[PDB]
């Protein structure tokens, strides 16, 4: 429906998902389609993807190897879409949540539907549904001048590889990188191919988008 | 009681609880949710013996939890009915026979109206099986066939096969060393290598495995 909010839920399709989809569409002015993380890469360049206004991210189906796929999907098709996490672990580390650049709300593995509908309805009115502590962490962090939280994959790279990535995620060219590290152009090309694991970049654009969101000062 | 004691093997999450609510509100049953990975903790609880139905969520199932399942079923609720949900449309019928009390299958794309319709037929002691699936049962069992040999079995070495096959007849350690003319501590050492592949925490799991996985 043209009237409704275009929402895309990253999860399995199954009895439960479809039940959830039904439950949401019943009580809120939104049109939800389900797309598994594994299939995200196929939606990246579809025209209808550009119309998503909200991603419902099912944390209980998330994994490190789908993350690069997510980041390039977000940036390519719907960078302005809000993001909402469901099934978040209670004991989750606040800074791990900061990678969701448009995080609008978090719903926890043991939240009931009363809560999901109450929160979702507030998000749809452009409110946030964040916990007090979580809110406080944002403020502390950001207000104190910090932005990106450097991920774990990065810290697992060799020195050459780190240096080469840092630059990439500043938008440097291959040749630009070569010249800053005093190295052959094909040299850096060869490191990047190694770096496309486990960052998991199917290509350069991906990695470059990975870098911008995953490696910070 | 007054309600059927149903246990659903699945993740706990928004969706699962939604499903549980949806089920409990349309049928006379009391559902609790227990994740596969956590099944071994429930194996020896008193309340596990009260389970009358297992709703097995195929989408959350893997081979490493299977031997955990078969020992749980047999120790705690061998007579409980089994009902599969989120089954792949294209699943190979023979693979389904390992559920000794299968009563119903629900497929990845079945809607709730179908879930409620079948569950009610099951609660009336009817089955919710596809025409072909029913047919495959008859063809197979009618022709006197029994356990379908797993893929895990076919993967281990002839030595290990021979030793397992005998275990899955209920032979002793020494009885096995003696049929294969081998050292008693030799068979013990193969079993350990097998328990790893099979995923048996112990010998009991192992032999409950062989019974359900290594006919004929
Ligand atoms: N009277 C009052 N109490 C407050 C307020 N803020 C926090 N609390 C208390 O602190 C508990 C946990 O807050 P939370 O971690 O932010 O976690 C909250 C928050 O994440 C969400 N939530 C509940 N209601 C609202 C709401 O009206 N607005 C927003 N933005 N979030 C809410 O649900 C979670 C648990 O809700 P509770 O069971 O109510 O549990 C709340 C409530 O007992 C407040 O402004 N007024
Ligand atoms: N009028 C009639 N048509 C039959 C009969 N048996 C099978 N069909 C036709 O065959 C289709 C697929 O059969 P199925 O694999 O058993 O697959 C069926 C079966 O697994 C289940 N189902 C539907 N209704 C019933 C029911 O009343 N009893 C049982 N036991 N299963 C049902 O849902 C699946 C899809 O159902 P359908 O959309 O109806 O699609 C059914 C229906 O079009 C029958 O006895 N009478």
């Amino acid at each position: 429906d043209e009237n409704k909010l275009n929402v895309r839920m990253l999860s399995d399709v199954c009895m439960q998902s479809r039940l959830l989809k039904e439950a949401l569409e019943s009580k809120l002015p939104l049109a939800l389609e389900i797309t598994p993380f594994s299939e995200l890469w196929l939606e990246e360049n579809k025209p209808e993807s550009r119309s998503i206004q909200m991603l419902v991210i099912d944390y209980s189906r998330i994994s490190d190897d789908v993350l690069t796929d997510y980041s390039s999907f977000k940036h390519i098709s719907c960078p302005d879409a809000k993001e909402v996490i469901i099934n978040c672990p209670q004991d989750i580390e606040h800074k791990l949540l900061f990678k969701w650049n448009n995080l609008a709300g978090v719903f926890y593995i043991d939240d009931d539907m009363d809560t999901l509908i109450k929160g979702m309805s507030k998000i749809l009115q452009d409110e946030m549904w964040l916990t007090r502590k979580l809110a406080q962490e944002y403020i502390l962090h950001y207000r104190a001048g910090n932005s990106v939280v450097t991920s774990q994959m990065y810290a697992k790279l060799t020195k050459r590889e780190q240096q080469i990535i840092k630059l990439l995620g500043s938008g440097a060219s291959n040749i630009e990188i070569a010249d800053k590290l005093f190295v052959s152009e094909n040299t850096v090309k060869t490191h990047l191919h190694n770096v496309f694991k486990k960052i998991n970049a199917k290509n350069r654009l991906q990695a470059l988008i990975w870098a911008k969101n995953n490696i910070g000062i």
